[PDB]
């Protein structure tokens, strides 16, 4: 009933690709799945949250910015502007992930964007 | 002999794939390759270096550390640790990448290491 219980609740975690909440962790945090401030410090650091905190004096920003390959893939393919928009050369690609690197997260800002356009570019022309 | 000259230098620079120095770029700067300033300022920021600046007090790391894909990728792929070593899930994948952009281009450290290493688990087993 205990076990079933942090399991039931580790398995609506996992199905969330909430990665950390396994039925130990949930086990260890009082038979709870994680709270509001300890998914945020999860989310922000991809470290485990400590069971024992709550985090609500963890500063953070609201909205969070980070980006999956998917999604960087998806903004070096418009940045590119290849005909019949087909897949950038991986070394254009590098460059819009190092881009989302150096902003923790973030697209490219206005200056990076014209470095990005004329990269792309270079390599077609 | 100005305009092959500032062409030279560029041809030298985008064989390095140091994209921003054209030949337009060379010429105001000067008809000279960046800087190490300008490099430095470049690589940390991939923004257009103002040809203008020497950037010798811009202040920056000297071990810069910033991923390719292929580097997040090697990384990714012996954290996963599959058998015969194939390539691991792009769930997996996008983890570890977003552990590099939390980290402004580091790879993990020993606290996301540990949360990797649970995400690398749990979608094994
Ligand atoms: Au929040
Ligand atoms: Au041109
Ligand atoms: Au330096
Ligand atoms: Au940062
Ligand atoms: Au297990």
């Amino acid at each position: 009933a205990q076990r079933e219980k942090d399991t039931r609740i580790s398995k609506k975690m996992e199905t969330m690709g909430i990665y950390f909440a396994t039925p130990e962790w949930v086990a260890l945090n009082g038979h709870r799945g994680p709270s509001p401030g300890q998914l945020k410090y999860w989310q922000n650091t991809r470290e485990i949250p400590d069971p024992n905190e709550d985090y609500l004096d963890y500063v953070h920003a609201e909205k969070s910015r980070l980006a999956s390959e998917e999604q960087i893939l998806r903004a070096a393919t418009s940045i590119y502007g290849a005909p019949g928009q087909a897949e950038p050369p991986q070394a254009f690609i590098d460059e819009v992930a190092k881009v989302y690197e150096i902003n923790h997260g973030r697209g490219p800002n206005q200056e990076q964007m014209k470095d990005l356009l004329l990269t792309a570019m270079e390599m077609k022309h």
